């Protein structure tokens, strides 16, 4: 495990430009029915564009909210099918898992995303040398809301705006029965407040300046 010297050997990062004033949401395991059209809908309020890593087993349950991600401008990522511990797996069952998020998205989002996020930050050498030649890329955080912890959203927005930098990239979760309505309010006071400090919000593919399509 050297998370390190892997961005130096393959399409792996954890952070974006220091040199921009940009920073990039993200959101794990929709979609969702009830926390991925509020975030949406936040998201319009603020003029702010995000990337959704989303789980194939939960778009294939809700495939218009899949294409209503795409339609209003966002960035979809793969973030497996079941969600495992990719670590445990085998590398069949590693390329099982995204090769089938990767055609449900497809379907539905019309192209294939070129942004995967392992669960749990787990993932290998092998498994990430093999999406790298596959002409993927692997974006982990540098910011971590804990907001899986059901925590407020005062409690988030110390938490972001105490360790956001330029390049920042930021993990949010909309999880289908998860405590996150204050990781949902928080972006009212997330966003405007980083803007004071002259942050611009952009997608994975603009931060990275790569195509969103693989
Ligand atoms: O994408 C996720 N789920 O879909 C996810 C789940 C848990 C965490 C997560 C949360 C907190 C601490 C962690 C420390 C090491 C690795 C992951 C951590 C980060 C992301
Ligand atoms: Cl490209
Ligand atoms: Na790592
Ligand atoms: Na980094
Ligand atoms: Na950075
Ligand atoms: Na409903
Ligand atoms: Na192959
Ligand atoms: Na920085
Ligand atoms: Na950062």
């Amino acid at each position: 495990w050297t998370p390190f010297s892997w961005v130096e050997k393959y399409a792996y990062a954890f952070s974006g430009p220091y040199n921009k004033a940009e920073v990039a949401l993200t959101f794990d395991d929709g979609p969702d029915l009830e926390f991925t059209p509020k975030i949406l809908d936040k998201l319009k309020q603020h003029n702010v564009k995000a990337t959704f890593f989303l789980l194939g087993e939960n778009a294939e349950k809700f495939p218009n909210i899949v294409k209503r991600i795409a339609n209003e401008g966002h960035v979809i990522g793969n973030h497996t099918y079941s969600h495992p511990n990719l670590a445990k797996v085998n590398e069949d069952e590693y390329r099982n898992q995204i090769i089938k998020t990767e055609e449900i998205l497809n379907r539905l989002a019309g192209y294939a995303p070129k942004f995967i996020r392992p669960p749990y930050g787990e993932i290998l050498e092998n498994q990430l040398k093999w999406a790298t030649e596959q002409n993927f890329m692997i974006v982990q955080w540098s910011v971590d809301t804990v907001d899986w912890k059901g925590v407020s959203a005062d409690t988030i927005t110390n938490n972001v705006l105490g360790n956001s930098f330029p390049g920042s990239v930021i993990l949010q979760h909309s999880t289908p029965g998860g405590h996150l309505q204050g990781s949902v309010d928080a972006l009212d006071k997330i966003i405007p407040q980083l803007k004071t400090k002259g942050a611009r919000f952009v997608t994975l593919p603009s931060m990275f300046q790569t195509s969103k399509e693989r």
